[PDB]
């Protein structure tokens, strides 16, 4: 009946609070997850035929498909403990561009002014996992979810270059675009108020 | 030593007054020059300006001798006269503005960040945020103005709001701390930025 997309980057419990709450205004739901890099790529599809997509992933003026938010979630700049940026004594985001970044997506296929790399070397990956064994690794710097390195920080397997810039992460708005159709249906309208509601609370 | 601070019109009072008494505190000589949002970026590009900091909502990565920070956050909704055709729409969605008139900021001529770019093309430029309600209260179109700005107006009923649906309660927007190189060694801007958060985040809560 409902088929909903969610990105990586959306803390899993927020695809909980999305579950119980189409479940009980919906017949059938259907949830898929994909990488804020394929998220609206995913939904653009004729075949796709997606209702409700939830990513990080900004673009304005999709066809078929209004946007709003649902509220925020933290994403971290990390990088190995011991990498040279870390010991770097006072910390800056222009310096980045310099070395090497572990970033999302394909050379092939344009990225938001969002996820776009910021270094001119680049090493891609397809999912979250892929970028932290590279930059555990020292291969690079990487921007990841608060909730996919939660331990890793907590366990000094790995250090953040943020803390400047934005002092405990770097608020991202999480948007939710919702088929232009579903606006007039009541049952969307209170999953709104609650996925947000229960968003707020992390 | 001697700082030179703009600070754009969307800059909440408190948040601006928050941010004066912190540089005064850590540094001798402050001035302060106010701009609209459209035109913040722009001024500190020129050499003869010689600002120091620039705190704005404006977007704009890799600056010449200036790097980036975020200091907090502000509301700004959307608003149109409370007779206008969208307020009448129970719900409003933004692919539908496209098609109406929008008051802005900034100049016709001069590129536009993705923040600021006006979304209909239909549009009516304003050089400040007083001329932008002047016009939107008159019915002409709609804008994005701050939250002070028109929390008075709403109040009153004299405005609308359609952002509701958008983000309720305001679009949180980010007010970032443009800085130039030099303060990166300086101990009297890490303490001012250290001082400046906590009081912006106290404050916020309130
Ligand atoms: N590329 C990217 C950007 C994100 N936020 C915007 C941002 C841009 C620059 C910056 F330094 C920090 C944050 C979040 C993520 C994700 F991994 F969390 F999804 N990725
Ligand atoms: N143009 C503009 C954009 C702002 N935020 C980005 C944004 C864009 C669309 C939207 F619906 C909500 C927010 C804030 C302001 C200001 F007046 F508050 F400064 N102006």
């Amino acid at each position: 009946n409902l088929r909903v997309l969610l990105d990586t980057a959306i803390p899993p419990s927020f695809c909980d609070t999305v579950s119980s709450v189409l479940l009980d205004d919906f017949n059938m739901v259907s949830l898929i997850r994909t990488s804020p890099a394929d998220s609206l790529a995913t939904i653009k599809q004729d075949n796709a035929e997606i209702d409700i997509a939830i990513t990080i992933d900004e673009e304005l003026k999709i066809s078929r498909f209004n946007q709003c938010v649902l509220g925020y979630t933290k994403a971290f700049v990390v990088a190995h403990p011991q990498h040279p940026l870390c010991n770097a004594s006072l910390h800056s985001i222009a310096s980045l561009a310099n070395y090497r970044q572990i970033s999302l997506g394909s050379r092939s296929g344009q990225h938001s002014n969002l996820l776009r790399p910021v270094s001119d070397k680049v090493l891609f990956v397809e999912n979250f996992d892929d970028m932290l064994r590279l930059v555990e690794a020292g291969v690079g710097w990487g921007i990841a979810p608060h909730y996919f390195v939660e331990e890793r920080l907590r366990n000094g397997t790995l250090a953040v270059l943020s803390e400047l810039y934005e002092p405990g992460g770097i608020d991202t708005k999480v948007y939710c675009y919702y088929n232009t159709a579903l606006e007039s249906e009541r049952s969307f309208l209170r999953f709104l108020e609650s996925a947000r509601q229960r968003l707020r609370e992390l």
